[PDB]
RNA sequence: UCCAUAGGUGCAAGAGGCGAACCAGGGGAACUGAAACAUCUAAGUACCCUGAGGAAAAGAAAUCAACCGAGAUUCCCUUA
RNA sequence: AAUGGGUCAGCGACUUAUAUUCAGUGGCAAGCUUAACCGUAUAGGGUAGGCGUAGCGAAAGCGAGUCUUAAUAGGGCGUU
RNA sequence: AACCCACUCCCGUUGAAAAGGUAGGGGAUGACUUGUGGAUCGGAGUGAAAGGCUAAUCAAGCUCGGAGAUAGCUGGUUCUCCUCGAAAGCUAUUUAGGUAGCGCCUCAUGUAUCACUCUGGGGGGUAGAGCACUGUUUCGGCUAGGGGGUCAUCCCGACUUACCAAACCGAUGCAAACUCCGAAUACCCAGAAGUGCCGAGCAUGGGAGACACACGGCGGGUGCUAACGUCCGUCGUGAAA
RNA sequence: UUAAAAACACAGCACUCUGCAAACACGAAAGUGGACGUAUAGGGUGUGACGCCUGCCCGGUGCCGGAAGGUUAAUUGAUGGGGUUAGCGCAAGCGAAGCUCUUGAUCGAAGCCCCGGUAAACGGCGGCCGUAACUAUAACGGUCCUAAGGUAGCGAAAUUC
RNA sequence: UCGCUGUGAAGAUGCAGUGUAUCCGCGGCUAGACGGAAAGACCCCGUGAACCUUUACUGUAGCUUUGCACUGGACUUUGAGCCUGCUUGUGUAGGAUAGGUGGGAGGCUUUGAAGCGUGGACGCCAGUUCGCGUGGAGCCAUCCUUGAAAUACCACCCUGGCAUGCUUGAGGUUCUAACUCUGGUCCGUAAUCCGGAUCGAGGACAGUGUAUGGUGGGCAGUUUGACUGGGGCGGUCUCCUCCUAAAGAGUAACGGAGGAGUACGAAGGUGCGCUCAGACCGGUCGGAAAUCGGUCGCAGAGUAUAAAGGCAAAAGCGCGCUUGACUGCGAGACAGACACGUCGAGCAGGUACGAAAGUAGGUCUUAGUGAUCCGGUGGUUCUGUAUGGAAGGGCCAUCGCUCAACGGAUAAAAGGUACUCCGGGGAUAACAGGCUGAUACCGCCCAAGAGUUCAUAUCGACGGCGGUGUUUGGCACCUCGAUGUCGGCUCAUCACAUCCUGGGGCUGAAGCCGGUCCCAAGGGUAUGGCUGUUCGCCAUUUAAAGUGGUACGCGAGCUGGG
RNA sequence: GCUUGACGAUCAUAGAGCGUUGGAACCACCUGAUCCCUUCCCGAACUCAGAAGUGAAACGACGCAUCGCCGAUGGUAGUGUGGGGUCUCCCCAUGUGAGAGUAGGUCAUCGUCAAGC
């Protein structure tokens, strides 16, 4: 099925996006730009782990 | 069993039993409640047993406070 | 043709204590009221305490404001 | 025979008797019967075992305490007059004969809306109807073709449609889960005259009860368009007249 | 005190436990019974004179034996990770020793897993296709499954709709 | 304190209509007073009770394993640590030797006794240490070159293991001195108890305390859902779509039909661009259907997934860029018991596509879901029990539930009761009564046909219409503070849809016998074998061995076989 | 007012089909692919530079009811309220009133601006 994995932001803020994603069809990482609400810009969120 | 120990007799003093409650200890339920029931509660209650007294128990900080201080134990009213 | 009563006389079922909330009726009034306890013992003392006069926030805290928030924007609660 | 037992019938059943009697019946020197004294008992005793017996009480004796155990369950609840006056529904529940919030009753305070009719706006997809879609039905025609035959062609041209025939044309029916159509009523909204028992509406508080409904009419499902059957909607009556 | 029997007991049979301070039972324990007995004895279990007999299955569950190897308790405390602070540092922040909070290496028996026995231990003991000079049925062949597929005797029976 | 027929919480002494009837005893019989007696024992219910079972849950007595204590000596086997010279150092390569550093450039203890070997050797083996057979004798030439670091040198750590020392894990043997003896003999003592003494035996075992693993219905406290045309069995329990649903919303049934417990980093955003299915004609292998060209076509296609409602600014299809599937909010509404749920203009921050107006807070819409408690992870100008910190707590974000009985009792749970018990219910079953009449039974209508011919002497297919309450059912209105249920005996009473006897019509009626229909209820209407039987089958009779109602008549009349 | 373009109003009485006609302007076809821009290939479509030719096609205007679409009057069905019957269904009084069909209509009617007279 779908898996929940979380988006860490790369600044240096501990703010994360949740999520979910099909580990075997796509199974390389997710780089995507949102909203950082601690640094008020749009930066670069990676793929991490939920647990 | 050699010494002396156990043991055996004779005297003196004391105890033993009863009593409704109160006190200090030893042992210690279940119904019930949780709208079921196990942790929990009822409750260290009911009950059983042992000591003491006119009361008993506890009592004179290896105690609390908070950088200011208080000043043994027991009981009542608040904090609640 | 469901229950109860053979009849009479007597007895027989919403109580009390402590905490509260609302209404009525009184005393004081930005204040009201004492509890244990003293006592000349229903008086008088005793104002420790309780409620009210300010709220918002989980809190530190700030205060006719405060919380959320980057925001004196909006919104929640409160204020003559 | 005595003594111990208890197989059958009848009587008795408010008995002579809370287990007997008259007739018959079994054992009767033995794993026999019996007197006196003694031992084992309450989750314990004893039992040639029937869950039997332990003082007329036994799938756990009696008695006194915990104790006024708990009882969403039955029963009962005692003088008088006046005003008002229900519900048997929705939701949830280890729930279904209990309870809780809401709907319905009553009292108090505050506040300004409410009902009926007329006029004017609005949406709908039901009754009816229809076949334009989806299905379903009958008749006639006209057929593409399967080819029934088929001259019978090594097997091809086809002789020809005496069987079948999609599709199309015309006529003709049906539908809770079809619709090219489409009411009456009922629902919202606004503006107005009068009536209202002097109020009708709304909000906030004090107290409830009730959450087993019944029949009759109309609209339906279910049943057999059977039931004083059962389950809904909407009125009326009973409940409480 | 509604059931006297086909129910219980029984002599006989079998299995199993027990070497004596016996197994076992009543007792918080002392102790007592077993028994002032001693394996031809004592306890438990099933069957139930006598006659002829008592077939197959150790896969399940139990019991007995084995001990190699896997797991496996309290216990032990290697290692790693934090808290405090003498000192350094402008600050930020680093920080020895002590005490302290966690983590858990290593050690660890029976048991269980494993291996083998045992049914007068608790238990279990089948199907489907063809095949004979009329028909019919298969002495005979295949084939699936199982731990193994009911023997001798008896049978409309205290069992049979 | 009458009968009958109706009515009526549905079986009336008491109601309605009607008929009978002076008032009161005694002896008898039991049909009724749903007669008396026992708050139904059968059935259901209660978040009732007892006792029983087990591979239900959770425990526990007993039995057993190991650590520590009581508990000691010696010897031996055996693993780890520590102490010790640290000798022991032999690969391409260096005569020879490669674990490294500091003093050091040569080594003059009998130099380094030199040339081979000698006993003990080891050995990445032909190399090295230790006595050169002779004897106090000059070779290893220090980078002599090579070798990644050169020997000889004096200190500092480590390595293959030897010899011991100091512990300490495990095993075996042995000893006596702890402990044990329900063994002997002496004493207390007049004593099969018990002590003390002493012989004998076992022996650091056994046993007991404490900690811990296994087993353990021997024993204990409990659990084991609800709905339900009675309970049980079966099915269902949350969410979405349609009908039922009566043209606003809502609306029940163990009513009729289907789906869900997901998917997608593009299947989202945006800008630009474009229209399907199908038919026919022509065209190489396909030929009905591949790709192609033309004409018609208007959505009969498509939409990630059920159905319904939608879809041209297409919401369908393709391409380029992209992350708005953004953060804080939020006027106002819809729904609604609550807890939840739904839509959303607009403002502030930063974005993405477009020249721009602008569009973007996921997907055409409606299913794809689980409260609180507890525990974990990332942040935090909060708090932090004398103080400074920390532990812990609070706030924001986020993980772990077929808790599917889906508003979820607990972290943790199955059965039997005919040995049963209590509180209740005709709120709910079995018997009888009531309503109904599908079924049952009895009539009638039509007439294909059978009857040699001939529809109706006698029958009668396919179909239709009634009657009676009379079987099997449906319902659940009465009775659970009790209305005794099959069959037999005794005694009955009524109906007529007549079995015999009586009177008739037709006949496929010669007579004697029959068949069928109409009228008729006065009187009659077997005995046995089997079986508990009603019934049925048999045997033998009779004029005939009728069918039904009466609580399937009759237990305060008998019986007790079922 | 007459003709042509662009944008609207309204969505078939406005559509479809058949036939006649329009080039002075406007529009359309048309020439070429050098330059911007384009084809999952093609200047086919989009785009650019135009002025040789035509009104063929497309578009517009005008006629025709064959089809399509509208559609009365009257009657019928249903239905709110009150009352009846022989009550599974109907009738009466009062108010309301379809769908289908029939007679019959329809080859639309407007607004703003710019160009030719
Ligand atoms: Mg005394
Ligand atoms: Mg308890
Ligand atoms: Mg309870
Ligand atoms: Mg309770
Ligand atoms: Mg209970
Ligand atoms: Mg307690
Ligand atoms: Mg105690
Ligand atoms: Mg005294
Ligand atoms: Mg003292
Ligand atoms: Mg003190
Ligand atoms: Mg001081
Ligand atoms: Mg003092
Ligand atoms: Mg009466
Ligand atoms: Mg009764
Ligand atoms: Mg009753
Ligand atoms: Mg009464
Ligand atoms: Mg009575
Ligand atoms: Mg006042
Ligand atoms: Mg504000
Ligand atoms: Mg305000
Ligand atoms: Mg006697
Ligand atoms: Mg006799
Ligand atoms: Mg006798
Ligand atoms: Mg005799
Ligand atoms: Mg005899
Ligand atoms: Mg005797
Ligand atoms: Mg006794
Ligand atoms: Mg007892
Ligand atoms: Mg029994
Ligand atoms: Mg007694
Ligand atoms: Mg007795
Ligand atoms: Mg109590
Ligand atoms: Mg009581
Ligand atoms: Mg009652
Ligand atoms: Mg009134
Ligand atoms: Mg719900
Ligand atoms: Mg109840
Ligand atoms: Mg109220
Ligand atoms: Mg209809
Ligand atoms: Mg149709
Ligand atoms: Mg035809
Ligand atoms: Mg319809
Ligand atoms: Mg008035
Ligand atoms: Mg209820
Ligand atoms: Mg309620
Ligand atoms: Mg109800
Ligand atoms: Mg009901
Ligand atoms: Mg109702
Ligand atoms: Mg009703
Ligand atoms: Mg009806
Ligand atoms: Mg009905
Ligand atoms: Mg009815
Ligand atoms: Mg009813
Ligand atoms: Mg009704
Ligand atoms: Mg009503
Ligand atoms: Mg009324
Ligand atoms: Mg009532
Ligand atoms: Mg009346
Ligand atoms: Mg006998
Ligand atoms: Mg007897
Ligand atoms: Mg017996
Ligand atoms: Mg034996
Ligand atoms: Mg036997
Ligand atoms: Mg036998
Ligand atoms: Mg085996
Ligand atoms: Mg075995
Ligand atoms: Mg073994
Ligand atoms: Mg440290
Ligand atoms: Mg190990
Ligand atoms: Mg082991
Ligand atoms: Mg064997
Ligand atoms: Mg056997
Ligand atoms: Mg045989
Ligand atoms: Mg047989
Ligand atoms: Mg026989
Ligand atoms: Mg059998
Ligand atoms: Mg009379
Ligand atoms: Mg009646
Ligand atoms: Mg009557
Ligand atoms: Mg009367
Ligand atoms: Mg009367
Ligand atoms: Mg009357
Ligand atoms: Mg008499
Ligand atoms: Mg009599
Ligand atoms: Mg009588
Ligand atoms: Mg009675
Ligand atoms: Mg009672
Ligand atoms: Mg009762
Ligand atoms: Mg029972
Ligand atoms: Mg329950
Ligand atoms: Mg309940
Ligand atoms: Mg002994
Ligand atoms: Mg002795
Ligand atoms: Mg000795
Ligand atoms: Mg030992
Ligand atoms: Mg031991
Ligand atoms: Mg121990
Ligand atoms: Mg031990
Ligand atoms: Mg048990
Ligand atoms: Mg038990
Ligand atoms: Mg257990
Ligand atoms: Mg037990
Ligand atoms: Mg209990
Ligand atoms: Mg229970
Ligand atoms: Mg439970
Ligand atoms: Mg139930
Ligand atoms: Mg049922
Ligand atoms: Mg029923
Ligand atoms: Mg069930
Ligand atoms: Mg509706
Ligand atoms: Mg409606
Ligand atoms: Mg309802
Ligand atoms: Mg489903
Ligand atoms: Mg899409
Ligand atoms: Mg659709
Ligand atoms: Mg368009
Ligand atoms: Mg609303
Ligand atoms: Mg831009
Ligand atoms: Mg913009
Ligand atoms: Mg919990
Ligand atoms: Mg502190
Ligand atoms: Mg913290
Ligand atoms: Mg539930
Ligand atoms: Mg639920
Ligand atoms: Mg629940
Ligand atoms: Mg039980
Ligand atoms: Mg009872
Ligand atoms: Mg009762
Ligand atoms: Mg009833
Ligand atoms: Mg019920
Ligand atoms: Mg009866
Ligand atoms: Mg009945
Ligand atoms: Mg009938
Ligand atoms: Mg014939
Ligand atoms: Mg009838
Ligand atoms: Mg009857
Ligand atoms: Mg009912
Ligand atoms: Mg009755
Ligand atoms: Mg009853
Ligand atoms: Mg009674
Ligand atoms: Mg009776
Ligand atoms: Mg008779
Ligand atoms: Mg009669
Ligand atoms: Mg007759
Ligand atoms: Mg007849
Ligand atoms: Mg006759
Ligand atoms: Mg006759
Ligand atoms: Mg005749
Ligand atoms: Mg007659
Ligand atoms: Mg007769
Ligand atoms: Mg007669
Ligand atoms: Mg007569
Ligand atoms: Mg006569
Ligand atoms: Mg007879
Ligand atoms: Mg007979
Ligand atoms: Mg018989
Ligand atoms: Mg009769
Ligand atoms: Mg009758
Ligand atoms: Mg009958
Ligand atoms: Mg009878
Ligand atoms: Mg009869
Ligand atoms: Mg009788
Ligand atoms: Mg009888
Ligand atoms: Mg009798
Ligand atoms: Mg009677
Ligand atoms: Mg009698
Ligand atoms: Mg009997
Ligand atoms: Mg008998
Ligand atoms: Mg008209
Ligand atoms: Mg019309
Ligand atoms: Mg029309």
């Amino acid at each position: 099925m779908r898996e929940l994995i979380r988006l860490v932001s790369s600044a240096g803020t501990g703010h994360f996006y949740t999520t979910d994603k099909n580990k075997r069809t796509k199974p390389e990482k997710i780089e995507i730009k949102k909203y950082d609400p601690v640094v008020r810009q749009h930066v670069i969120y990676k793929e991490a782990k939920i647990k």
